[PDB]
Order: structure tokens, then C-alpha cells, then sequence
């Protein structure tokens, strides 16, 4: 309760900030999506021992390339989705057009890549190239880091001119949808002309892109911050210090850090589906599926330590109520019921066990004990013991991570839970 | 007035088609891109005299390369935008989650249209192949004639399925925003599961793609008879027999067409901007600003008659209150407001005028008379005879095409527009 006068106005500042929050909802639009791809991404590389034939069978010899056309529909389009999303988003914010403030974006955003590859020869310095060609990884998790700035400079500066009023102002007679069009026109055309200058601009510089200017200077030494062991400690207690003060932290951090949890796991996914190594520990599913247990304290051991040595009949019920939005990794009912937001003794085992286990499960990976995220962004609602398993791509040393984890969580909370219970059977009794 | 018990029911129930609806407005998102395309295009085309090497001056002997740039932004994303338009549209009207249906048929685009391309050495089947590619000819016009049937199909089934309540229950304590996905990823699942299917089953064709099967069948036909006179005169004559019930006989008869009429003027801009003869005469911008001079039907020319042999009191006051708009192409205060809308004697002319144009014209074009259109996408509410010089991409053979139809329609509306005049005077003095 104390030290919020120091947390809680800059967790309110940031939580109410308009561009973490236009990116951090708009990036909400792709999730569905990252995840209808992951059933078909995970149902052609399922390790089961008579699988790769099983299929083979019936379908043909190239089973499985029919199986990654989604994923191309949906990995590989993240950040062209997102990039309607977050202007779509700051756009409803700003009281503007949001269908166009989101379209302008898409376009914009599209602008701003070039719509051709170029193949080089290996150390001739000439190349060929193609052309009227949409580059599919530029539109993938590597560019939503342009896709956030553009979306948001794009719908920035349109609301900015429909504002100044700067406007087409069609006849009242002439049909609705006539004056909503050339409402747009005037701001739209400075726009995209404000865009297209900025590309001309780095189109003449050392980077040849927007997107390589952006990718060198800012998504490339963050995305190593990012997978950092401070990077995933210091989210993970940022996440939770947000929720002592009763704040969603996990979709606040979330929405700033996905970004880059993403783009580390959509790497992890890419080399995973071709028999290759996984790169990195830290993606998005490393926290959801091995930090994240319960909910957002390892809180599922929390509630069967409730539903196991809890006397007092105010928890033997929280916990009777709270391990099916809990087995599913939801827990509003817990720190909100028990309560664990903004109360002293709880929010110990609550903020220390999600680093506990971050350190523990960060180094199995590295240590090699138990496999890596294969990159199917498996949702964050995903029963404990079949998440460990999917997550690693099929991979059971990823199971024993979790019963690892749930059981050392499951002793640091016992002891706090005990002292909670007891204090609970006393003003059960009204002892005053 | 009278044969309207005939065609006033039948428009009346087609406007109000729910995927023509889905179509006509969906389409009208794709609208200011290409007038802001076209301003792109028109700029780095002018054929004026000492200016294609001024700019080369200035900029570089390669400077129209970036001009090509918004370009490519806008009419080469032509179905990629107009998916999203009709998809939410339809989701829209069905009351569903629009940006989430709206969101949905994109990615069920790019899921069926595939991410290769294949390049050929005639004769001697050697090939190559490039992979992690959005074909950008198949985003541009080729496509909104499947950006529909996807739209469509995918919405109609989204609906469906959220409709049945066939979604994910979550929680009440738990975010609204959590709430609106996992209540999709259901439906959106399936949707793209049938989609997927829908590819699989042509990639076993003569067909091989989607993309394919509806360019052969549907858009390559239909695109031969939206080319042909009848497709021009038919087309012209539905516009204004509509008028002359009181519907806006252009939104209906256009967002119905244009998916064949902006394929016609896309393929006149591919040979324009690489300096060829300019293929066919029929384009969205051969009405708008040869044939729909002053609006509904060479409204300009009856107005301009008013201002100037203006005998009753009330049609001097109206020309004197409509060649502003009527300048624009906007002619409401004339179609509506001395009542040709549902009146015998101007209706006459009304309709006439028109059709008769469109012929004059037809062939002026077809003669090499007259310079067929640029296809820069200039906007239908431009000026009367800026519009033939940037709708030919500054040939001069456009400026009189109008200046001879404008003058035509003057002395077939200059009969009527006096027998009308006349009746006016009449029961303003109070007389027969
Ligand atoms: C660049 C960005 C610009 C893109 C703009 C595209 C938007 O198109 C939109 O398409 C919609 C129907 O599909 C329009 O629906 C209307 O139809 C009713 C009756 O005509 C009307 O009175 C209502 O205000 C409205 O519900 C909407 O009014 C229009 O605005
Ligand atoms: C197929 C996939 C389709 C998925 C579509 C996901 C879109 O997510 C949507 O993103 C929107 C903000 O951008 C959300 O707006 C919210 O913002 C308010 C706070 O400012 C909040 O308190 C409101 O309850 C809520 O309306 C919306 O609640 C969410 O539902
Ligand atoms: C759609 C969405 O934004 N989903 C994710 C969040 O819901 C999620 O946070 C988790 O949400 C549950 C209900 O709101 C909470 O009970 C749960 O405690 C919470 N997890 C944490 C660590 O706080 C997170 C998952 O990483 O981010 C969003 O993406
Ligand atoms: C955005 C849009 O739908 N534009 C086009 C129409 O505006 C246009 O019809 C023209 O609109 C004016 C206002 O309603 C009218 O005054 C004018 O008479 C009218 N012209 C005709 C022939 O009806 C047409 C242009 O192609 O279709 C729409 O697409
Ligand atoms: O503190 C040592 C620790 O690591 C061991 O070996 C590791 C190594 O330390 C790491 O550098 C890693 O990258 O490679 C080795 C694993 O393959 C042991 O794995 C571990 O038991 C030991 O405690
Ligand atoms: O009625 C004759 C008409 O055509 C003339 O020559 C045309 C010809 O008719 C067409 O077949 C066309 O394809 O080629 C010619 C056009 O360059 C004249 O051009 C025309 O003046 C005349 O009215």
C-alpha cells in the first residue's frame, strides 16, 4: 500500500499514454490470427512417431506444404494487420475516421517498403531483380516496428488536418458517402506525401529503406535488450508491480515489449519448421506458458494450495471457485478475491516467484536441460501441462520445466498462504 | 411517370441488395487512393512542353521513378484495400464485429492468393521461381473481382458462425477487449479452414489457382462486354432512367460495374506510363468526364442555357444558383430542384442527351479522333475542360470532344429548357 505514491501515478501516466496505447490495442487485432496460424503451424511439424507418415498416406509425398499456407496468411502479414490495427485504434481515440485512418495505413505503409527483391551474386557486386514483387517479410513480425511508426505518424498527422479543419466541404445534398470520401481526400494526399518524402529521404541515405533505417538503429539492438535475462526480468517485474497496484500489467508491458517478444519468436518459428535450431529463449509463449502459470502470480499453485490447506472457509472457497478461470490461466478472481492487489504480505510470493521462475526456466533452456519455444504462438489460456508440452514444439522436456516450476511456486506461497488463512479463521470468528 | 410501376421496383430492391450494398460502399474506400495515385501518375506524365527534362534537371534523369511510387501504393492495392471495404461493409450491415470481419477477409485474401511467382526462358521450360512474395498484380485490379467473392464468402460465413453463438465464452471479470477475440477465433478459425480448402480443391485444376479460375471465367468476359458499346450504352441508359426515378443512378449502376470499369482503366495506365498505345476506350473516367458532363446528364449545358436565355423569374434564379456546383459535376439542385426527376418533358433530353453522347464519343475514340483515356484515375467532380486534357494525359483531342459534346447537349436541352421556361412564365404571371 505504502511505496504508491512512486508507482502508482507513473503506472497510471503509462497506462493512459495514447501511443502505447493505440499500439499496444491495435497489436490485440493480430492475436486470433498468430493463433488460427499455430494450429495449422503445429498440426504439420507434430513430432508423433507414426505421424510423418500417417499423413503421408492419405494426402500425398508434400503433405505438409498445404499446412504452412495460413501461416504464410497470418505470420507472415503480422505487421500489415497491426499496422491497420494501431491506426485504427489511435484513430477512434483521436475521434477522426477511424475506417480511414486505418486504411490510409495500410496504404502508407505500403508505400513506405519497396514492392521488389533483389537477388545478388555471391561477391560480384551486380544482381538481378524482381519487381511489382510485395517483399512477405517485410510484412512480417520483422516490420511492425515501422508499422507502429508509420501508423502512427500517418493517422497523427490526418487527424491533425481534419482537425484544422483542412477539408473538402462537399454539398449538404450530395449522398453520405460522398462527404465522408472527399473529406479524406485533402488530408489523405498530404499524407501519403509526407511518407513518400520520408521514404525519397532514406531512399538517399547509407540504409536504402525505412524499414532498414528502423531495423538497424531501433528493432535490432532492441530485440537484444529484449532477449536479454535482464530483459525478461525486469518485464516480468514490471508486469507485476503493475498489477500490486491493481493495474493489468501484463497487457500494459505486454503491448510494449510484444513488438519484440514476437519478433523473437517468429525467428524461433521460422528455423523450427525447417528442422533447425532454435535461436532464442526468450519469445512471447516463454513468460505465458512457463512464468505466467496460474495467471500472473505462478498463482494455479496459489489456488491449490487453497484448495489444500486452507482452513478457513473464505479461501477454501476462493479456491473452490478459482482453479477453472485459474487452470486456464486467468486469475482476476484471486487478486482481486483474495485480495493479492495492493496487500503486503501476499504481494511478496507474488512479485518474487514469476522471477524465480523466470531465472529457473530461462536457464533450463540454455543449459539445454529442457528444448526452447519452437515459435507456434500457443495462446496465453492454455491448460498448464499441454502448454509446456506444445510450446517447445512438441518437445516433453518442456513439461517437466512446468511440474518444476508449479512446485517450486507451490512452496514459496504455501508459508505466505498459511499466515493469510490463519488471520482469515480469526476475523471468521469475529475476533476483532 | 408512368412506366414507373416497371422499373421503379425493381431499382428500388436492387439498391438495397445486401452484397451489391457490400460492393457499391466497400468499393467506395478504394476512391480517394486512386485520385491520390493519379495525382502522382498525371504529375510524372505530363507530355507539356520543355517539362520532362526540366524535372530531369532538377531531381535526376531518374525522377519519374519515384512518381511511380504512390502509384504502386494505391492502384496496384486496389483489392487489397477493397477487401477490407466490402468485407466490413457486410459485417457492418449483419451487425457483427466489423474491424474484426473487415480484418478477416484480408487475411483470407493473401491465404488465397499464393505467395510464389513463376518466371519462364520461352521455349525451354528453364525457370525460376521466387518464394516470400505478394504478387502485386494480383493486389491491384486482376484481383478485386476475387477481392468480392472472398469478401463475400468470408463475411457471410463469419457472420454465420457468430450468429449460432458458436464462439469462445470467456469470463465477465476478464477485459472487454479479451472478451471481443477469443469470440472470433472460433469463426475466424473455421472461416479460414474453408477458404484453405477452397485453394486446395483449384490447385488441383486446369485452373491451378483461385486467382485463376475468376479471371478466366467471370472478370476476362465481363470485362469484354463493360468494354463494348452496349456495355457503355445499356450502362448509361440504367444510370439515368434510374435518375428518373429519384435514385443515384451513378452510385448504383457504378458500384456494380466499376469492378470491370477500373480494370479497363487500369490496363489504359499500364501501357500509358510505358508509352504505349492505350488499349480500350471504355473507362471509368470516359463517362465522368466526357459523358456526365454537368452531372447527370450534361446538366452543365442546360444550366449554362438558364444563365443565359433566363426569361421566368425562378429558372434564372436557379442557373443562378447551380453552375457553381454544376462546374463540379454536381447537379442535385437541377436534377431535384426544377424537377426533372420524375417530369415528362425534361426527361426527354434527360436521357437522350447522354446516350447520344456516349456514341459522339464511342467513336471519336474508336475514329482516332480523339485520344482514348490516360486512365489516371482523375476524379469525377472535376471542371469541364481541365478534365478532357488530364483525362487523355494532356492531349489536346479530349478538351474538344467536350467542347463538341457540350455543345451538343446545349441544342438538344435548348427546346426543352424553353418549352419548360415557357410554362414557367405562364403561371407566374398568372395566366395559361
Ligand atoms: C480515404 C478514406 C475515405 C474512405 C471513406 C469510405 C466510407 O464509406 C461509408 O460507407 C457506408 C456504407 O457502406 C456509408 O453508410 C451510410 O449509409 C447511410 C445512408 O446512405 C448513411 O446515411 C449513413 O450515414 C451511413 O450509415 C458511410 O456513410 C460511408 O461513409
Ligand atoms: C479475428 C480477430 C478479431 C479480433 C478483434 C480485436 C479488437 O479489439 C478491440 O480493441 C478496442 C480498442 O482498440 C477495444 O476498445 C476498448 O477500449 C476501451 C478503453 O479505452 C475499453 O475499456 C472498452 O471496453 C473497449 O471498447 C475493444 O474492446 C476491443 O474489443
Ligand atoms: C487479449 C489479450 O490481451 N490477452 C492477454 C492478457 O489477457 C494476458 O494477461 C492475462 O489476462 C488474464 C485476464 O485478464 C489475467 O487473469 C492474467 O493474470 C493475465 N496474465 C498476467 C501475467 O497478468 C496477457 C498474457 O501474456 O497479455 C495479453 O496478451
Ligand atoms: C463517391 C461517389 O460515389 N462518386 C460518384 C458519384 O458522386 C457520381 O454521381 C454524381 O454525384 C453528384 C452528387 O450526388 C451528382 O450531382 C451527379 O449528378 C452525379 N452524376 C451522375 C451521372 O449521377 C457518379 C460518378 O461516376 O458515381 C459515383 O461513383
Ligand atoms: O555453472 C555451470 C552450469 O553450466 C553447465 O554447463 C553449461 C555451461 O555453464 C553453459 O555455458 C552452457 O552454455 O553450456 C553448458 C551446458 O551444455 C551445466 O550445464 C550446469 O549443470 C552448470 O550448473
Ligand atoms: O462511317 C465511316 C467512318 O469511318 C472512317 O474510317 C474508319 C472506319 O470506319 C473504321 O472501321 C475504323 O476502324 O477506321 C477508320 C477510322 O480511322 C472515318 O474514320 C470516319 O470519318 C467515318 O465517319
Amino acid at each position: 500500500r505504502f511505496l504508491e505514491k512512486y508507482v502508482m501515478p507513473v503506472a497510471g501516466k503509462v497506462a493512459e499514454q495514447r501511443h502505447l496505447l493505440a499500439i499496444r490495442d491495435g497489436l490485440v487485432l493480430t492475436m486470433p490470427f498468430l493463433i488460427i496460424g499455430s494450429i495449422f503451424l503445429i498440426i504439420s511439424t507434430l513430432p508423433i512417431p507414426g505421424y510423418s507418415e500417417f499423413m503421408a498416406s492419405l494426402f500425398g509425398k508434400n503433405w505438409n506444404v498445404a499446412l504452412g499456407y495460413p501461416v504464410s496468411a497470418t505470420f507472415n502479414i503480422m505487421a500489415l494487420i497491426a499496422v491497420f490495427g494501431i491506426a485504427y485504434r489511435l484513430g477512434e481515440y483521436y475521434k477522426v475516421d477511424a475506417l480511414a485512418s486505418g486504411a490510409l495505413s495500410l496504404v502508407t505503409f505500403l508505400l513506405a517498403t519497396p514492392f521488389q527483391v533483389a537477388y545478388i551474386m555471391p561477391g560480384t557486386k551486380e544482381s538481378i531483380l524482381v519487381d511489382g514483387v510485395i517483399p512477405a517479410a517485410l510484412m512480417g513480425s520483422q516490420g511492425l516496428f515501422v508499422a507502429m511508426i508509420i501508423a502512427i505518424i500517418s493517422t497523427e498527422i490526418y487527424r491533425f488536418l481534419v482537425q484544422k479543419k483542412m477539408i473538402i466541404k462537399m454539398p449538404e445534398t450530395v449522398p453520405p458517402a460522398v462527404t465522408r470520401s472527399f473529406a479524406a481526400l485533402i488530408p489523405g494526399f498530404i499524407v501519403v506525401t509526407v511518407v513518400w518524402i520520408i521514404r525519397l529521404i532514406f531512399e538517399h541515405t547509407t540504409f536504402g529503406s525505412i524499414h532498414n533505417v528502423v531495423g538497424k538503429l531501433l528493432q535490432e539492438p532492441l530485440s537484444i535488450l529484449g532477449a536479454s535475462l535482464w530483459g525478461a526480468v525486469i518485464a516480468v517485474i514490471l508486469v507485476h508491480v503493475l498489477w500490486a497496484c491493481g493495474i493489468h500489467g501484463a497487457t500494459i508491458v505486454g503491448g510494449v515489449m510484444s513488438p519484440i517478444w514476437l519478433s523473437l519468436m517468429d525467428q524461433n518459428r521460422i528455423a523450427f519448421q525447417a528442422g533447425q535450431d532454435v535461436p532464442n529463449t526468450i519469445t512471447a509463449q516463454f513468460f505465458d506458458l512457463w512464468i505466467y502459470m496460474g495467471g500472473s502470480g505462478a498463482t494455479l499453485a496459489l489456488v491449490v494450495g487453497m484448495l489444500l490447506f486452507a482452513r478457513s472457509q473464505q479461501l477454501k472457497s476462493l479456491g473452490r471457485l478459482s482453479i477453472a478461470p485459474g487452470i486456464f490461466n486467468i486469475n482476476e478472481m484471486v487478486t482481486f478475491g483474495m485480495p493479492i492487489v495492493m496487500n503486503p504480505l501476499l504481494l511478496i510470493p507474488f512479485i518474487v516467484v514469476p522471477v524465480v521462475l523466470t531465472i529457473v526456466s530461462y536457464f533450463a533452456m540454455e543449459w539445454g536441460l529442457v528444448a526452447r519455444p519452437s515459435g507456434a504462438a500457443v495462446t496465453w489460456t492454455t491448460p498448464i501441462l499441454f502448454s509446456g508440452y506444445l510450446g517447445s514444439g512438441g518437445k516433453i522436456s518442456g513439461v517437466i520445466l512446468q511440474l518444476v516450476n508449479f512446485a517450486l511456486a507451490f512452496v514459496i506461497y504455501l508459508p505466505f498462504l498459511k499466515i493469510w488463512d490463519k488471520q482469515k479463521i480469526a476475523e471468521e470468528k469475529g475476533e476483532a
